[PDB]
């Protein structure tokens, strides 16, 4: 009986950060309430100042990561303010029935709705907008995120021993298809409704103009690099709602990887690079052994270094020469 | 001694349906005879009335699914009527030797041949035409199907307990590369021999013009949606002879997935989306928990909703509110 | 203490061959010294005589395969002669820290350097050049190879029983992006520095002009096909530094496949085709059961047969009719 369950309200954080949660559940099954407000906005996505009309959950690309446990109930209230122009909805890959909630959540601007579903399967999953006849348009404009459904006893390794992470980050990778003039210059629009027909043409090439982490080229660099220390255990959640990607930590590994993101499966060990199919969320666990700068990339290196799919980790701590050392520094021969 | 074995003749059905078979073998090893007749024909592949010259096994795209057990012998008689214009053959990914049968099955129009091979490895596999110097041309014109080699004791889960399916469907996904005029209009040809040189140019872009299930855009919709009921266990066999795909059931999951299609491996559990490499057949097992319409798609959503890679399931039965419910229907805010 | 360890010098061979090594280590942990000399050169990559400026490790595409055991130390001396024009470096996916060695190995022409790292994780891994701001350029010009880190007790099957291979081959697959004139003709340059800006434009289409094994179209054919005999156990190491590939042996299988190349994981069994993500090395083990010609391909068949990703195996020995036979040879109907 659902009225007898505990309720908890969770206030969501902006990616790549993740809202507070427990790995091992310290309570029984709850009804966990979240609220998201849809926000259509102008977004500057590269260093040349290219501008798209983004469709966002809670004003970010990607949408924020929601974290529950297995057999909790998720109760999302979804708000479309009348300052938006389009009909929107939500489809949870984590849910069972009604096109993932899509059929039940259709909100015109100035409407709201509340959905409940039981999270019956543990793993990281994609959520995304999916209105009838305009699904790729909304998803490739940034209207996607993820949800993590932890097992009630947390994560385990390929042996079934606990794996406890010290930090967790969420990396949403997004393929944009910006329309181009005859000479290849990026076009600009005043309304998202304006862009539509050119967007369909652009998408149909299957060749994105940009692929970025956290909504912009260099969004996870320098000032905004991800931080860790040597000896910390980090979980990186990574989603792609529409296209395949192949993550890789430069100077590191995926010690434990769930490449298709479902925790009832044993992880893959010692991965250099892993494939996350389009429409999936995955997770990699790593213990940092060395300090310094790392690059985290999609390892189609054209997609990384030309199109924008690259971020940084800056890691404090002691250097270990047994692992690696320069015997002879670069010198005249 | 092969003359002492039982023979059985099987008459094949048109996809997405599958010919009658036993999951658990009720006989010892058999020689199972099938016949296929090749058919070059005109095919209308989208709602605008675009026409290709298809090269088919038994008049369908995809070719029909053949079902045997491990260590049965497959004896295929292959017929190329003199109403066709090209040389054809067959390559079974399930077989060992002679380029999968390709080297032994080269038939000019008005020829026939019979091949036998032992099915030594259990799984779903691709078969396809592969004549010398024209292989992608024949495969991307629709000349591919699959064969399922069941273990003699049927399917098992990640624990080795029986998995029994109630229904089974075969979804062949096909990338077409239709040649285009200077303005991007789809060209038309009278003979397949006419199309050849433009086809090579089209294929070389690596960008398909269409990606469809069962030979046409919307072939598995409305009138022709796949059916099931709540509580039935359904096996979906899905092949792609030439290009990667990433299936996903909208509103559902792959409870048990063999993404690369080989049953001696344990399945992957609780998959939202899975990757089937080009040149492979895979299989997903699902128990429907809710009634209603589901969409089954390639989850590059551009490929699904713009290019044609989408089908429907319509599922009869009782709704379960514990799994999902609308708390507040979309309403004025 | 590292000064007390044995040293061994290994002289590397040109792919697809692999330098002598032991599967089971007959010594304790060693410091294994290799030397590579970088070589920028002109390369003819197809039968039309298209010419690129290749950037190579030791004069080949791919670079040679290095073979060590787990917890050996790799000590590479890297030489950039002053007959080259670019700055280069090396990034080992097998190593931990300093962007895989990249940060420590930056050598201008006429410089050298020596790197040591401990190989702490068993598997096949990619190595490649990765200088700041020009990474895809160097990698797609051919500046990549692989290293195999065997477990000290060699390979095991999904049960943990020994797997011993009789032969081993290394197949490096390379995507080239040759720049094209307005009419689609392949341009030619005198210096690699000349090509740069057109290369960036070419790469950004994400559509390679060629995809080849061992540096050229038909490099592993006829004269240069890979050899084996019926009953031999062959290990095929296959890498792609930048783009996904889907290997497949025509007429055969991957009896045991590590598709992401890491040996602490159990292999996948009976694979028809497997996915190697871009930025990864994988390995397939097969026992040949039949003699004759086999084709080994990327099973996007356009990529194989139009763009160059196809090689041959020619296999001596006795034919087994129980596995496959022609009952009726192609004949008039
Ligand atoms: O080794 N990273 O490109
Ligand atoms: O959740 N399906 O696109
Ligand atoms: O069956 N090989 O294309
Ligand atoms: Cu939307
Ligand atoms: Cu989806
Ligand atoms: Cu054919
Ligand atoms: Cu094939
Ligand atoms: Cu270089
Ligand atoms: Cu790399």
């Amino acid at each position: 009986d659902i009225s007898t369950l505990p309720r908890v309200k969770v206030d969501l954080v902006k990616p790549p950060f993740v809202h507070a949660h427990d790995q091992v559940a310290k309570t029984g099954p709850r009804v966990v309430e979240f609220t998201m407000t849809i926000e259509e906005k102008k977004l500057v996505i590269d260093r040349e100042g290219t501008e798209i009309h983004a469709m966002t959950f809670n004003g970010s690309v990607p949408g924020p990561l929601m974290v529950v446990h297995e057999n909790d109930y998720v109760e999302l209230r979804l708000i479309n303010p009348d300052t938006n122009t389009l009909l929107h909805n939500i489809d949870f890959h984590a849910a069972t029935g009604a096109l993932g909630g899509g059929a039940l959540t259709q909100v015109n601007p100035g409407e709201e709705t509340t959905l409940r579903f039981k999270a019956t399967k543990p793993g990281v999953f994609v959520y995304h907008c999916a209105p009838e006849g305009m699904v790729p348009w909304h998803v490739t404009s940034g209207m996607n995120g993820a949800i993590m459904v932890l097992p009630r006893d947390g994560l385990k390794d390929e042996k079934g021993q606990p794996l406890t992470y010290d930090k967790i980050y969420y990396v949403g990778e997004q393929d944009f298809y910006v329309p181009k003039d005859e000479a290849g210059n990026y076009k600009k629009y005043e309304t998202p409704g304006e862009a539509y027909e050119d967007a369909v043409k652009a998408m149909r090439t299957l060749t994105p103009t940009h692929i970025v982490f956290n909504g912009a080229v260099g969004a996870l660099t320098g000032d905004h690099a991800l931080t860790a220390a040597v000896g910390e255990r980090v979980l990186v959640v990574h989603s792609q709602a529409n296209r395949d990607t192949r993550p890789h930590l430069i100077g590191g590994h995926g010690d434990y990887v769930w490449a298709t993101g479902k925790f009832r499966n044993p992880p893959d060990l010692d991965q250099e690079t892993w494939l996350i199919p389009g429409g999936t969320a995955g997770a990699a666990f790593y213990t940092f052994r060395q300090p310094g700068v790392y690059a985290y990339v999609n390892h189609n290196l054209i997609e990384a270094f030309e199109l924008g799919a690259a971020g940084h980790f800056k890691v404090t701590g002691e250097w270990n020469d047994d692992l690696m050392t320069s015997v002879v520094k670069p010198a005249s021969m």
